[PDB]
């Protein structure tokens, strides 16, 4: 699991699909916080954490959306 902002996975987010909600257990560290998210991200299964919050102490607990990469399988769309 990748740490992104929802203003970085907006853009690729038709790509993706919000499997649940991670939550750190508050505002601990700012790059700790991110670790913690992945270490819950990565144990469900997901591709990418999308921080909607923000990150940098920003006035940030630390709730971000998980979301899995949509596989392909032979459909190579032409």
């Amino acid at each position: 699991a990748e740490i992104m902002k929802k203003t970085d996975f907006d853009k690729v987010a038709s790509e993706y699909t919000k499997i649940g909600t991670i939550s750190t257990t508050g505002e601990m560290s700012p790059l700790d916080a991110r670790e913690d998210l992945i270490k819950k991200a990565d144990e469900k299964g997901a591709d990418v954490v999308v921080l909607t919050s923000g990150q940098t102490e920003n006035k940030i607990h630390g709730t971000a959306d998980i979301y899995k990469k949509k596989l392909e399988h032979h459909h190579h769309h032409h």
